């Protein structure tokens, strides 16, 4: 009488395929998806502060934009910005439109403190019918469009000093006026000038009397810049003429706050990752949504589908063992014994191999990887418009990130799940070995990954075997002589 | 009597050294480098459309220098620019020059449809002894230098809509004359202007009347500006005074269309990358001719040599086997048996592992590499020109990205060539405790990979042994009375 | 009578926690730290060239502010920026700031040649007493401030040639007064003009007549150009009024020279890698100092620990081996054996896998990693501005590279700690079968890591087993009488 001892492992008939260094296409029992593919379709509005711009762009919410006057002194974490959105006041350009957009989304609030600037011997409050305020004629509510008082048009020339604890953001603007009559019926010189300096800044802006496109009904134009003022220092604006002066300035702050374009709903869920298409979940360490995010999001990759074995390697089907085939019919664990003896054939896992194997896997990829990337405010990585350089340089070094990080990923999940085989084929012949040593010379390895042991184990005997007080010397007198004779 | 079997691997006297994670330069049987070193110093024509500018930069093609005139409507994929090339026109300079040539070269056709511009109470096609067209004086095609009629320059006012379903793109420029009188006698007013707008863009500019180096017999210049008109949008020309009209607009398109500066000849060859030293062959995973490159081309790394261990490791040399040397006289296959008993001794491979090892070793670089990644256009890398604060960050990104990629195939290399080594020790060791496994207790293993059999093993037998068929039980009674006996 | 022989390990007390692919931490017997995370506080001034700008930003030792005179050219490999750097000349303000001083920093030296600048009907030298030179009023010794000669300013125009084989660097400048009186006053014509010209490029800057705040005595400013001269070209210098014209040119070179803000004192040490905190040690292949860098610097690395395992893993605490327990009384070697014979208890390491385990430990991450990468201009990386587009695209540029290069540390640290310990795992197996391939049936695996020999087995024989001469069949006739009966 002989007994039969198999080392085994789980198998599923359900195998995914993952991919390793050694194999493109190798079949393990479980696999989680890395790659984020699809989204929630909204965004959603905790634990960061969303303000969405209807209908409004941020600098026409800066300048006081009248259907922009509901966004007077808000703040955010980040402004959804529409591509439904327009303007309805004065035709207006931003020389260097994206630099005043991305410091004012930085900024994260158009906190308006205004002024009291002494503009003397000239017309303030200048309205124009392009922007209706609501009934009449009206102009941005953050600026002060001047113009001649009686008949002439003095250099104006006042002082602002910061005498405050932060950074202060002017917005001014100059006027092109169509025609030399506009001009000399507006501003008495012939051309005008708007100088706005501090202790270490300028800029000075000649205005352009020339005509142009009629934008709800005007052929003039404002030419907003902005000046940074920082403590200590001083504002002094000075002009001939063609002064859009400031009412105030719009109090930096420096911090998590982003500019996002969108056109995804808001809605009262909680995300820490948002992108254009919405709000996805950071659970999973890569995405491919969307290279523009906000918050806590992934890595952005090339890849649709990166599976990572979070399980070990499938063999789906005497009572033989590992070497040649897993087991389908066990559940209580990972690795395990069968055994077949007089007392009635049996199975039973190994949680001591079974729970090592899953604290080595269970935590893997959250060792070598990020917590979750918290990315604020980035480049600009989708462009309406062409503009060479700086656009085809933004647009090089994000892709650039983006490949590195997809080979990256690709090569992070290839190393992973061959070390999840590796390890989980080590943890089974570790067993085996282990198994082997407690069986010095009662057993012999059949080579089916099963030991035959040549005295009668009662099934008391197999858990001994089982859970390691199996001594071999009660049964080495009779394992030898059924063994060698 | 008694036989023996030893497990052995091919060897090879031509050993090829590797580099790996855990041996700074190991031996193996073969290796296959990575890095493409070496151009084949041409420039081929296909399947990219490649178009010689023989002796013209792609702002003379785009403006219409007459040594140009060939190159009117021309398309391509990559337009490859000569260090030969010069201008023979008026003397010009681009503002923003760069971005310019590289939206140009992103559109891929100088596609020019001429526009009915209603230029009245002015002088149309001025010309210039700076550009011959042929006989007498001229100036660029794409260009109409205009001119007073008769005593006076009446304030140019002009639109252009744009009602198709594509951008616009409008060359236009500004004339800076030398002196004064040359300013009034071309253009009354004594100073003049040129604005360029659209219902969402700007561009201004007040000439500059003053003197400058000869070039081609004149202290003039024009300067070149540009104007993007999207789908719905118009174009207003204003000007009170030298303006450089366009007669039309460049179609813009988007598409994988670039620029190259390069001085190798064009060859009607095959080549999916190019780089100014020529085309290269796309087989090979890096590169490191140029970092400027078009097309479906490897990454540039720093290396110039790294070899990727395509075979297992070499150990080139009373049968001994592989726990000692490495057999040279296997070709057979990779991982063989060597036999000694009476019937005389004799070798034969194991396809099984071999085809193995040859499975894992073959496709083992492209499961964790990209394709080849296609780059049409990239920023500019080769500067010739001293700017400061662009280039330097061109400069560090194209150095960031360069350091990154020679770090992951440095990386990847060792990982590739660890991981071959491990894998071939694997599966010869393996065969090894397979061949045990066979031989349960009627052979030892001697300790030079090899079992000394204790039965009498003819060549069947032996073939037994190989092919796997071999049972133990047969022989058991025999070989145990010779080993413990 | 029989013997024991056991295989085992060194361990220490002092156990050093490391991070893997497979173990979150695991206790290692030695680790070195990667990340440089402390400084000298100095920086040091050996081997490369430091200039320490006690008071003097570089573009006013450029310029030539009288404080900054013990600057004339001076040459560096990088230049000391401090914060208490002031300006005591002039108030001026450089367009294109950051571009002049990366340029100039890159240029690595002030070398200004005089040139004889023949400016005609006009008065040279002028000054200021917002640069008190010494006693008296100056200006910029670098620059020369013309102002009308009698009644009237005549249009300058002048020439000079680079007929050398360097690129000139010219600094020239536009004064902007506060009134029109004063430029009537210096300048006869109501409004200058300033065109600086070569044969391939352009420069006209017409002053902005303007009030502005008082720095140093003066609502004027001087705004500072530059015009880079290549060799064969020619500078053309015109100007109806309002310039500020160079005395000569800056001998531009092409080199290692950079620019660091910073106030750690020199010191005269030597080191390599200097860094805003201080200069560091470049001995370790990462750090988190500081991401500013010049020279020979490590990466920079989010993390401020990486503990790499240039050690074994460890183990601590019948005298039973490796398989249960690490030995914390063997410093001879890393492997060894420890033996229980009638003739006493002794131990004795083994120098072939204790000395291919150093082999291999000893050069691991040198192999895989650069040199240490020199790198000696590079972006700005801390803005005291806000700018917009182009900064946050340097911002995330550096974020970019930062994360990229903390990814790749963790991997790599990651993999070299697993790979150290599976191949010191792997090495003491290896030794473990060795000695199991010499004892072919004269031992058996007690399971402890340990074989016990069923031969009587002197010292002797023991240091055979050790050293590999152990002749099985000398004692196999006695080791199977003993085993088997
Ligand atoms: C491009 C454009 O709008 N051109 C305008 C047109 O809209 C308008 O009907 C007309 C009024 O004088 O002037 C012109
Ligand atoms: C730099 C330059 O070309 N200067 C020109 C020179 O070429 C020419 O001989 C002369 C003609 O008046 O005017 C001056
Ligand atoms: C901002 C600033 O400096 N404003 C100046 C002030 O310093 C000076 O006291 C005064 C002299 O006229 O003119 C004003
Ligand atoms: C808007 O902003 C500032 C912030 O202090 C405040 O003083 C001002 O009165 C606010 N006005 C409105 C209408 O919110
Ligand atoms: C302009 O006002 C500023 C206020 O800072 C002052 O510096 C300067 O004296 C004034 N100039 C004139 C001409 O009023
Ligand atoms: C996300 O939106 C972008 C831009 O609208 C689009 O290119 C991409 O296909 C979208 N992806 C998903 C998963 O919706
Ligand atoms: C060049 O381009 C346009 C494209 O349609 C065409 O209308 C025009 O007549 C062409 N002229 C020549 C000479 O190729
Ligand atoms: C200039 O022409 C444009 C054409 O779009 C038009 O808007 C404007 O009325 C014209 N102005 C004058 C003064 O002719
Ligand atoms: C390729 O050309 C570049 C620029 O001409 C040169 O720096 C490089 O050495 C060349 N490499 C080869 C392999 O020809
Ligand atoms: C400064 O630089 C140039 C370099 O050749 C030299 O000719 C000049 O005389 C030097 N002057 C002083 C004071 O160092
Ligand atoms: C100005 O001087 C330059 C010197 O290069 C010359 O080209 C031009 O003839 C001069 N013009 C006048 C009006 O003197
Ligand atoms: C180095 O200096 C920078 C800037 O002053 C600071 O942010 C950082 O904490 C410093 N690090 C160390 C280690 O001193
Ligand atoms: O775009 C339509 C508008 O164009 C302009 C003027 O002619 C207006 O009267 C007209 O309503
Ligand atoms: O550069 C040479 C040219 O220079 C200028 C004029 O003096 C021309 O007559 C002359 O041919
Ligand atoms: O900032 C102080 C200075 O301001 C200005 C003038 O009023 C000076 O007289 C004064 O000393």
């Amino acid at each position: 009488s002989t007994a039969t001892l198999c080392l085994g492992h789980h198998a599923v008939p359900n195998g995914t395929l993952v991919k390793t260094i050694t194999d493109d296409q190798i079949e393990v029992t479980n696999a989680t998806e890395l790659v984020q593919s699809s989204s929630t379709g909204k965004i959603c509005n905790n634990p960061h502060r969303i303000l969405d711009g209807i209908d409004c762009t941020l600098i026409d919410a800066l300048l006081g934009d009248p259907h922009c006057d509901v966004f007077q002194n808000e703040t955010w974490d980040l402004f959804v910005e529409r591509s439904k959105a327009f303007s309805n006041c004065y035709p207006y350009d931003v020389p260097d439109y994206a630099s005043l957009r991305s410091l004012v989304a930085s900024s994260g609030t158009l906190e308006f403190i205004t002024e009291g600037f002494t503009w003397t011997g000239v017309t303030q409050n200048g309205g124009s019918n392009a922007c209706k305020r609501g009934p009449g004629s009206g102009f941005f509510s953050r600026l002060n469009w001047l113009t001649k008082s009686g008949s002439t048009y003095p250099v104006l020339n006042v002082t602002m000093p910061n005498n405050d604890n932060f950074d202060k953001l002017y917005i001014w603007g100059v006027h092109h006026p169509s025609t030399n009559q506009e001009q000399t019926s507006l501003y008495v010189q012939a051309s005008g000038r708007v100088t706005v300096s501090t202790r270490r800044s300028q800029q000075t802006i000649i205005p352009n009397i020339g005509s142009r496109p009629w934008v709800r009904g005007l052929s003039s134009r404002i030419s907003i810049y902005w000046t940074i003022v920082k403590p200590g220092d001083v504002l002094v604006i000075n002009s001939n003429g063609n002064l859009i002066a400031p009412r105030g300035y719009f109090k930096m702050r420096t911090g998590k706050s982003s500019i996002m374009r969108s056109d995804a709903p808001i809605d009262t869920c909680i995300s820490e990752c948002i992108t254009p298409n919405g709000s996805i979940p950071n659970d999973k360490p890569f995405q491919n949504v969307n290279k523009i995010t906000y918050g806590a999001c992934p890595k952005y990759v090339k890849q649709n589908t990166l599976k990572l074995a979070t399980g070990m390697r499938n063999v789906p089907e005497a009572i033989a063992g590992f070497i040649e085939n897993g087991w389908e019919g066990m559940i209580d664990g990972w690795y395990g014994f069968r055994h077949q003896n007089s007392e009635g054939t049996g199975q039973a896992a190994d949680l001591k191999s079974t729970q090592a194997a899953i604290d080595q896997i269970n935590g893997k990829l959250n060792r070598v990887i990020e917590k979750t990337n918290e990315k604020f405010h980035q480049i600009e990585k989708e462009f309406s418009e062409v503009e060479g350089r700086i656009q085809d340089l933004e647009k090089y070094v994000e892709d650039t990130k983006i490949d590195l990080w997809s080979y990256n990923a690709e090569l992070l999940v290839a190393l992973e799940n061959q070390h999840t085989i590796d390890l989980t084929d080590s943890e089974m012949n570790k067993l085996f070995e282990k198994t082997r040593r407690q069986l010095r010379e009662n057993a012999e390895d059949m080579g089916n990954g099963c030991f035959k042991i040549y005295h009668k184990c009662d099934n008391a005997c197999i858990e001994s075997i089982r859970n390691g007080t199996y001594d071999h010397d009660v049964y080495r007198d009779e394992a030898l002589n059924n063994r060698f004779q």
